[PDB]
């Protein structure tokens, strides 16, 4: 159960989380990369903060994708991936 | 140790994390928070992935801050510690 | 759009209230009767006071309705209808 | 005029209700908190539906407060506010 941390407004991302939790799915993956991931952390928080704590942060994982830039640019951008699990 | 990641260039940062190792540092601590935490991460692959080959993530805590915003109104942002070992 | 609210947990119906608005919702109408009169303002309160800071209340109706109780006598219970707006 | 609605029987509130409208006032407030709320409501409904119609509803308010527990504890709960008037 993952959920793809964007552009979007924070909330669209935690909600996902929540009904993702709510609709059973034990455990969960936040994933972004590059300026999204600080958006992700934010979302694990609000969701652990704000909605269930007791939820637990399992793992974080951090590494480094290629990535192709729409003018042909290939460059390393780093990614994170957030568990989270009741 | 520690290596708090602001917004100077990414260069000092992990400059000043391969120095930190580099004098037999049991483990640098690198922080961030908000849209810094995006550089933290950047700059503990730029340093495991690129100058010292092999470091290890001993650890990443994800936290959130209390803050007084600016009008004296309620604020906080999210936290991020990434620990690497040689 | 509107959230019939039940004796599922609270958190349930804020959920989908905040869903409901989250895809851009003109405006959610939380529904309840007899004593779950209660958990509709829990849920608004909640709402409003906690998760999506802001909201507004644009209005708030009660009313009675008539049942079919059981062994076939006259029976009704009293309604509440709020209208949440972003 | 303010009426209080607790747990004694919903008839001792309403004809508080109608003995307050009947001692001239002209608009009366009805309040309750927690599990109370609905029986608020059902006064308010059994005055206009079974003793004055033509009362009407002129507001119905909702907030919250902290209450403390003869335990300790301190915890939001839900209010309401109904406003009849003539």
């Amino acid at each position: 159960h993952v959920v793809y941390v964007g552009n979007k407004p924070v909330m669209n991302y935690v909600l996902a989380t929540l009904t993702q939790l709510n609709e059973g799915a034990d455990e969960v993956v936040i994933k972004a990369r590059g300026r999204a991931i600080s958006r992700a952390v934010d979302v694990a928080e609000i969701v652990r903060n704000r909605f269930m704590p007791g939820v637990k942060v399992k793992e974080i994982k951090i590494d480094t994708e290629e990535l192709e830039s729409e003018q042909g640019r290939r460059s390393n951008v780093s990614t994170i991936e957030i568990v989270l699990a009741k």
